[PDB]
């Protein structure tokens, strides 16, 4: 129970605090890792970092020493600036963005999950949010961008939104737990993983 935990970008701060919370509640020891999805998998994989939890939103079921389950949603939006050509075109879709390029996070130097893999063949990839964000903002490209990194930058017309055709309201993502598999047997984990998952319910619905 002295535990090492890894949570995303993508994970709103209120998710990674309610988080938070709980753990301390229910395991004494917790030290918080953050890292951009991306590198996300990789680095519990790593053996050399003992992460023995962690919340992400990439996905991989042949994942070593570590077992799975959900433990929420978070959303995301495809922003892109204002005057960018395609948000002039009100008709936007999964091919009309294979044309324009995307401002992607995460490395060539890496097996791209099929979540993070760019979709469009003409690209540029950035490490984290805040420089996607930036060359967004400046009509480089189009982005995936969570939720709370763009919201206010929307609600100010900073940026904009292309995904309110395909999911109107932001692409539901799920939010995944990896526990290691030594973890199932505490009962710790598993009241954190119920009293979490309540809290977070709560909050999403407001
Ligand atoms: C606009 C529409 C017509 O076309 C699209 C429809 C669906 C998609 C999705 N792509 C990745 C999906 C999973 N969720 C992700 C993936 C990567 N990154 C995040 C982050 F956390 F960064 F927000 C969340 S859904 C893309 C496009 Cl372009």
């Amino acid at each position: 129970r002295n535990l090492r935990v890894l949570l995303d970008t993508a994970i709103p701060p209120s998710f990674c605090d309610t988080v938070s919370s709980v753990l301390l509640d229910d395991f004494n020891m917790v030290s918080l890792i953050r890292t951009s999805p991306a590198d996300s998998l990789a680095t519990i994989k790593q053996d050399n970092a003992e992460i023995d939890i962690a919340i992400t939103i990439d996905e991989e079921l042949k994942i070593s020493r570590f077992n799975q389950c959900v433990l929420g949603y978070t959303k995301a939006f495809v922003v892109a600036h204002p005057q960018h050509p395609l948000c002039n075109a009100s008709l936007h879709s999964i091919a009309s963005l294979a044309n324009y390029r995307q401002i992607s996070l995460g490395s060539r130097s890496g097996q791209h999950s099929n979540l993070l893999r760019p979709v469009s063949d003409k690209v540029l990839f950035v490490e984290n949010f805040d420089d996607m964000l930036r060359l967004v903002e400046a009509g480089v490209g189009w982005g995936i961008a969570p939720h709370y990194f763009v919201e206010e930058r929307l609600r100010n017309g900073t940026l904009a939104v292309l995904s309110e055709l395909y999911e109107p309201g932001g692409i539901d993502t799920k939010v995944y737990c990896y526990y290691n598999t030594a973890l199932e047997s505490e009962r710790s984990f598993l009241r954190f993983l119920e009293s979490a998952r309540q809290r977070l319910r709560e909050l999403g619905r407001q």
